[PDB]
């Protein structure tokens, strides 16, 4: 086998079809089903799989009990078989920790795990299931990183690391990885002022992260990286249509290299794919809360700050939970290009659910078309009732 | 590995022995059994297993109330191995759907899902485990298709599609596939009035299909699909023998190109083996419900309208609930000849036991012998009063 | 791969080590294991599995009342890894009926399972996990067969089949398969009055079964088979050491080509290794009840009609319920020997335990050594209080 | 594939890095999770796998009820894989038996199981899932192994065994094993004066074992085997850090060739890694009890009376019940060095904890880094009231 080569565009996208859904908060209603948060998808040569980080129990399980708690001893990113249920028989765990990402490069499969306190967090990578390298906290701040699929280009994965304050400025770190180990690493640069869990897809050699200001932005700063020469630049979506959550209303004009002010310390992980005029961003549809998704076709919505939408699509209605979202790309499919995908989380449990005193998550996963396809909406579809 | 190729005819079928059972509601009554309906059976050059809609819930979870309705964002197209139980932990997801076809061409199984609201709903397909094409609706009006397996010839796969009213005139085409690349489509042709959910079978490089008119005929629908030339006609079974439900008596003379009048706007998906002297019709014994099972001998049934029985084999006794049936193949067991199999729904739940609130069902499957065995009878064996 | 053959002898018994144990009844207390009986073990050329005849439910589920029933249409023939619990998520089902054997060929594995009414049965053959022969019953009552593997010998497979009555003359026959196919059958000839439930290994070209005389004696059957002539003898154990059960006391003198009388219309299924000096039988503990179960080197028991024995070893207390027992070896072992094995069904519930309303089972096994090892026994372990 | 050998030494150890973590008490709470103590973790060519051994029952099943049982007919060895937790249905069992070693040759995997009455026992040893030799009892005072993994060079595998009292003179030997075959045994050498339960490790054509004496001593017993020669010694670890548990306060001159006095009659299974100035011991925090658990680097602590820690790392916290702690590697990463490893077992039920009627336990496993990592602590994490 051989390590995969960015050499393909993205398909032209006119909608959206249904890709993947596991139901997992109905079934685990009365199976043993893990509860889990932070979910992403991630392809090998062979197969597609769901990602996850589990909260080292069943939902069920009375030890479900407070698992709106985010870092843990007994937290693990597991993968499982794609639309099935995160299941304790049915889970393989990849590493430890409570924030994660994984790529395959073609060869071998990376995952990187971190874990421990606040001030004395610490990663370690994974290659072909077995511990490589490891990464000491280098800001003593809860150090963390992408929560969804890395990209990997002849043998090269870029991971973007943070290490600070997630209300402020911080410490972002772009590393190169190959084959688990350390190639290089470098500060962040360019005009993006504050980063947090990336979403990355890879195209024609070049590999485009699309990231969460938890500081001062509504809009989504984005990195784009050169795997050859290990070399990145940043800035914002200069877009008015603003996809973070939660967020102001749309203004006329957007902001290209700073942060759209209105909303101050909070966030929600999010993607795009960025692609001239074939460009599509997600987003929750409510500006308040993680209620709702939908993409919207905004053409040059990274270079252009007068760009609005000329065609969407409903992923999730209003009236529905969602959550984190990311992309992620079959890179062995066969064609002449890459299709675009993506995961949205739909959170159910806490904070927004306090009946019961559990957090989880399913997922529902979409992938692009070239026809122009019908659209309908997914929910989580559990009832909070029978969890009573 | 090569394309499957159709060289074969049917062996000699002198009496139905017992393939599959997978006991699915007795076994669901304490374990994680997923609800499903719709089942099939479709065999890979190494494999055979079950297929099915699964409910995305378990049967003895309380989301299993009010699964008797038909299309829901919760529903997949689940496999696991032939005559074990559909659970949670051994299920496969194929696609994500409430409505589906699979088959094998030699080297890869192409899987097709419909999903959407009844107006905007569309076809996703899929060819080794990835998604390569979609269709959209062309009628608005519940996109469907044939719930149980297609049937491939040199790579080519042909699948019969609806789209429009249930009770009068639809549009039918017929997709024909290619590493599930559309490389046709045609309207339908013929003299049959209305088309549902086909059961289709190989031989000698002609591809057959037994359909349900929902309509207005209770003799039911022919297509016979040549896949090298990629056309078709259509025509009714011609016998007297009718094999719909509900349905009237058997009369004295059938019809040949036009339905057998009495019962509107329901049936049943079917099946039959078409093969000269060879031919053997299933139905269900009761003309009013659902209940019980036969397979009768009728010589020409396909082509002579005063055909009427001489042999039998009773599969499911009157007392027990049946449901859909539909025929599958080996194409890939050793022998001259291919073996005629078929698969029996057993509807347990809604509408007919309302004492539970769910739908479900397990499955029966039969395969061909050249000897005259004896003949036993197949119910689903699960005790309601349990489930209470 | 290839055709096995029998080239290699016994290897000299001198004790017998702990090869298997799936404490199935008491894990199946808060699992889902499957209600089983008339296990036995069976290997391919890569792994050995447990065998048993399911009932289509789990212990806890309610279905698994009124499991003392024999014969029904939730049965079939099912596999599991060794010493793990026969459960519904780990087990592969072979075919659908409820008498069964199986047996690898060094290529592939023919699984033979009967199915239908008692007057109606009828046999189907599976190799390499396709149905390919079928067989009828002959005598209307009750086509069985013998509960534990079959041997192959150059792709030839013997099996033995009764049909009529379990209590006075009945048609025996011994089936010849290869690659699932009938090269030949024959009526049983011989001295023996009565077979059922054949166990049978082999050594040096040729296959010896020990069998149970269901209508008169208390002495067992013996058929001796040539499968590359594939001809037959048989006769009964000479020795006065009686093994069957129930029985008389020992005597002094036992019978070689009649039934020793005393005990009429019973028996259990058991086995025999008959090596000249290195024989050694099983049998139950107690002569009235399937309690207990013992291993007794008993020199020339086949022909020696004065013979006793002069070493054993207990493997089940006379206090712990004991069951059906046979014979399996691993014909694909390193060594220039075969080593003997035997499997203990250890029966638990009805008749003997009436405060349970089921009847299942789970499964000790036993391999030669060559050391002299100290004994232990091994009963289920399970305690029916906590199931009520 | 290959014989595995010794070629490389360990890694610098600067700190250790998280490995695995079941969490199979919280999982278990809600799931059929299998009862089981002494764990350890060994390494295949392609993949490394949690080892236990099992009680024969779940934690919530009735049967667990007196787990804090040590030997009886209802345990096996089994394995399942890295960091899930071990259930009925994940679980592969090796052999059976109440103590247990095993390791990989490079080509296959040996595994020894030790079962019988505390007078009569006897060991088979597994190679390729296949029972290969057999040693009776010698002593007949329950004849036990390592309750860790062998290690293996050139296709020898050296394991050590004790026969005879547990507190007071016993009969310890060496035994080679090259692909289950017995090549030589001896009787234990050196100054050692009690050996139990053996650690072992592997680097450059020498074998480290790390033992338990249970007689006298609270500095650790060691044996050096060179399995080329197939000779070893045995002294004690002469650093006054003493490493036993419970255990007096360390002292300022520890004892190379005796036991050091104070504590009689108990002990606690563990390891260490000794290599010169990368020397790291392990030991539970508390000198009375199972609880807590810690690393110390103490330079030559193997040879030097006089030394003492000079850095050191926290696994578990002194608050949380600890248990047996083992070695072992990876002896098929990448790489010129082998990284050291080890594994905690998290006892909990009785005795400590009686509210509770059994006795289980999770694990957790670190694994060496050449990078100076922060520290965290991991508890197993149940909560006893959730199983009241
Ligand atoms: C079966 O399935 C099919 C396939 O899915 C269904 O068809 C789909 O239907 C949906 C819903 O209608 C469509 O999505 C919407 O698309 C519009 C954009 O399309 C319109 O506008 C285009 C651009 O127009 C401008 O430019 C052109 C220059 O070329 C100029 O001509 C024009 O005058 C104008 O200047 C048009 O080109 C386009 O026409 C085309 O499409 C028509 C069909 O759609 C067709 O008839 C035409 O012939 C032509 O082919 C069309 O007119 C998006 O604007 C819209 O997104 C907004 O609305 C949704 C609510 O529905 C909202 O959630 C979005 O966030 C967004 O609204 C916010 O953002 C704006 C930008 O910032 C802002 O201005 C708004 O005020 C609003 O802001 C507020 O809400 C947000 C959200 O909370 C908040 O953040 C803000 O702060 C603020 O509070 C939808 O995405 C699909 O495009 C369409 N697909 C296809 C293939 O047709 C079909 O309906 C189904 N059938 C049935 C029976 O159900
Ligand atoms: C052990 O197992 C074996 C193997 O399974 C068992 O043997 C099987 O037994 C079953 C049950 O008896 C048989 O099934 C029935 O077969 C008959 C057909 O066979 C008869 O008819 C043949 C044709 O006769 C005509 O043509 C010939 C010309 O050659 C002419 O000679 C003759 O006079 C007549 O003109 C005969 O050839 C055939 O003889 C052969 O077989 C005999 C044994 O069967 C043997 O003794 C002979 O020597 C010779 O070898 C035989 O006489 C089917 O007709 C029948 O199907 C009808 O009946 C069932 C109810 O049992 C019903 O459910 C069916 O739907 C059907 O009845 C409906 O359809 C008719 C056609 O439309 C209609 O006219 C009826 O009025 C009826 O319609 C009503 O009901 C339906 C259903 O709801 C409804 O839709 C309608 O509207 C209306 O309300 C059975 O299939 C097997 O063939 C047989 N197998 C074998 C290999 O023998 C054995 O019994 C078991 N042993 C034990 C101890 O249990
Ligand atoms: C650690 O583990 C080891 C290894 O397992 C344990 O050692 C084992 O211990 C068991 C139990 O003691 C032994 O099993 C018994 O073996 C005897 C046979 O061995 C004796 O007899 C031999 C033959 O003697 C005759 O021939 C020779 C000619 O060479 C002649 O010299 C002699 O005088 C006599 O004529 C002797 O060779 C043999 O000696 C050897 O072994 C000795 C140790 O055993 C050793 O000390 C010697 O130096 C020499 O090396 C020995 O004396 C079996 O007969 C016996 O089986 C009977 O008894 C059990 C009950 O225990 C019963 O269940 C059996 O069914 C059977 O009894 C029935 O059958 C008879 C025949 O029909 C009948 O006559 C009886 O009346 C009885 O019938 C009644 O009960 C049955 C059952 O319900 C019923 O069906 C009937 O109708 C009727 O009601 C045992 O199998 C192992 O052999 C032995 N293994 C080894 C390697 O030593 C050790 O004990 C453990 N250690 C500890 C501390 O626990
Ligand atoms: C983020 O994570 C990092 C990485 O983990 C954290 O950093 C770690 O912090 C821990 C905890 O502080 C450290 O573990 C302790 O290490 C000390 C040893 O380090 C000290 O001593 C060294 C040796 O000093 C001697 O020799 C040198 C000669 O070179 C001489 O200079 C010196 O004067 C003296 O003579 C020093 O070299 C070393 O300095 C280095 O490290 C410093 C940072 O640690 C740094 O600042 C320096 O510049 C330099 O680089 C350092 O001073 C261990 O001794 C200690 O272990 C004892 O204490 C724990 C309790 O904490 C106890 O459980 C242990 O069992 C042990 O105590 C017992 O054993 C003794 C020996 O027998 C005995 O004498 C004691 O009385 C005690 O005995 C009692 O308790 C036991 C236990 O029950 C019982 O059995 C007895 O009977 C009796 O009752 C710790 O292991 C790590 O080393 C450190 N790692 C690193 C890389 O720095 C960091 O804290 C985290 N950050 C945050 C914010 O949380
Ligand atoms: C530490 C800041 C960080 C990103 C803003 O908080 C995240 C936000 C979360 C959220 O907004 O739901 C949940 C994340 N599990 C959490 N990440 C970590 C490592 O705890
Ligand atoms: C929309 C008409 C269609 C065929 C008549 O209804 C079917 C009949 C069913 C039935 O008769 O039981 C159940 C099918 N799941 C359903 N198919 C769909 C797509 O809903
Ligand atoms: C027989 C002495 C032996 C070592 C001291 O006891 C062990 C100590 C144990 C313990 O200290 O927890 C549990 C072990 N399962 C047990 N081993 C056996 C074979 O029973
Ligand atoms: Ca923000
Ligand atoms: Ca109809
Ligand atoms: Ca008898
Ligand atoms: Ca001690």
């Amino acid at each position: 086998r051989n390590f995969n080569n960015l050499t393909k565009g993205l398909c032209t996208i006119n909608s959206w079809h249904i890709y993947g859904k596991d139901n997992a908060v109905r079934i685990g209603e009365s199976s043993d089903v893990l509860v889990t948060r932070e979910p992403y998808v991630s392809c090998d040569p062979d197969e597609c799989r769901f990602y996850a980080l589990s909260q080292g129990t069943t939902i069920r399980g009375k030890h479900s009990n407070g698992t709106i708690h985010d870092r843990s001893q007994y937290r693990a990113l597991i993968s499982w078989p794609l639309s099935s249920p995160p299941t304790v028989y049915n889970s393989r765990v990849e590493c430890i920790g409570w924030s994660s990402t994984s790529c395959h490069d073609g060869k071998s499969r990376m995952s990187i795990c971190i874990s421990g306190p606040n001030n004395n967090a610490s990663a370690v990578v994974w290659y072909n299931r077995r511990p490589v390298a490891e990464i000491n906290t280098w800001a003593r701040n809860i150090l963390r990183t992408q929560e969804s699929e890395c990209v990997c280009h002849n043998g090269v994965c870029p991971v973007v690391f943070t290490d600070g304050s997630a209300t402020g400025p911080a410490d972002t770190r772009i590393y190169y990885f190959k084959e688990g180990k350390i190639l290089k690493w470098e500060s962040l640069t360019g005009t993006a002022k504050h980063i947090e869990e990336c979403s990355c897809y890879g195209e024609r050699t070049g590999i485009t992260c699309t990231c969460r200001d938890n500081w001062q932005g509504s809009n989504r700063p984005v990195i784009q990286i050169d795997p050859v020469a290990m070399t990145h630049t940043s800035q914002y979506i200069c877009s008015p249509v603003l996809t973070d959550n939660p967020r102001p209303n749309d203004p006329n004009i957007g902001k290209c290299n700073d942060p759209y002010p209105g909303n101050n310390n909070n966030g929600v992980k999010g993607f795009s794919y960025l692609d001239g005029a074939n460009t599509w961003l997600g987003r929750t549809i409510s500006t308040a809360s993680r209620s709702g998704y939908e993409m919207l076709k905004v053409p040059n919505a990274l270079t252009d700050d007068r760009s609005k939408p000329i065609q969407g699509q409903t992923i999730v209605l209003n009236a529905d939970w969602s959550g984190y979202s990311g992309s992620f790309m079959d890179y062995w499919a066969e064609g002449d290009c890459y299709r675009a995908c993506f995961y949205v989380e739909l959170i159910r449990g806490r904070p927004k659910e306090d009946k019961v005193w559990w957090t989880s998550n399913s997922i529902v996963s979409m992938c692009s078309s070239t026809e122009f396809l019908g659209q309908w909406n997914w929910p989580d579809g559990a009832k909070i009732e029978y969890f009573l």
